[PDB]
């Protein structure tokens, strides 16, 4: 059979952080990568008001390639939270469970909280701080226009996940989900990653990149797709 992995980026970033996936997923996985409004491919949108927005706006680009399949969903950061709140919106619309979801450099929803509102911060103290937090690489001072188009986006980012507010759902997943954390990301807590296991009935499992920060699903990028490569794997064998 086939199986569609759909992909959402992390904040400030765009799908095609994902198309060097289909170098290393399997071949019977298709590549999905979502692209959020304002940003990328879809640059000429208008950038999302707020999660539920953001959330149905996902859907609509879900909807343009998605027949009735296997598919999983896998985000990073803000991407996670966005997969965590879009599976449960797909299945208000009547669509079947997902084989699996993998949350990269992803807090529990319940737990996924600013400690600090930077998206309030001038354009310049905002930068200065992300970087000095490691939410983005700090090359992105050294071109100063491609600063200058690239804050807007971001910001608007970190204005979703910061004012984002966990609602409880009506119905606990049954697929597998699969955690992603660098151990040196500074913005993930290790120790709250078991908030995670009651969201789902199946079996939750972590993967620890060792001497790794947020960016490690770039950087090792081909690791990750190892390990979505054998979940799958795994469930084609099982369930």
């Amino acid at each position: 059979s086939n199986i569609s992995l759909y992909c959402l980026p992390y904040s400030g970033g765009s799908a095609a952080m994902y198309y060097k996936w289909r170098s290393v997923l399997s071949d019977n996985i298709t590549l999905r990568p979502l692209e959020p409004a304002g940003r990328g491919t879809r640059i000429r949108q208008p950038l999302c008001l707020t999660m539920v927005d953001a959330v149905a706006d996902l859907y609509q680009q879900f909807v343009k390639h998605y027949t009735g399949g296997d598919y999983a969903i896998f985000g990073h950061s803000l991407g996670g939270i966005m997969a965590f709140e879009l599976v449960h919106y797909i299945l208000d619309h009547g669509h079947d469970m997902p084989c699996a979801l993998f949350f990269s450099g992803c807090r529990p929803p319940d737990r996924a909280s600013h400690e600090v509102i930077l998206h309030t911060l001038p354009d310049q103290a905002f930068m200065e701080e992300i970087v000095k937090l490691g939410g983005t690489p700090v090359d992105v001072f050294r071109n100063k226009e491609l600063m200058t188009i690239f804050t807007p986006i971001i910001k608007n980012d970190y204005r979703l996940y910061e004012q984002y507010v966990f609602q409880a759902k009506a119905r606990t997943l049954t697929c597998p989900i699969v955690l992603f954390h660098g151990d040196a990301d500074n913005l993930v807590m290790q120790d709250e990653l078991l908030a995670w296991e009651k969201f789902t009935t199946r079996k939750t499992r972590t993967i620890i990149f060792p001497a790794a920060d947020h960016f490690f699903v770039d950087k090792h990028f081909e690791q990750v797709v190892g390990y979505v490569n054998q979940t799958i794997e795994s469930l084609e064998i099982v369930g």
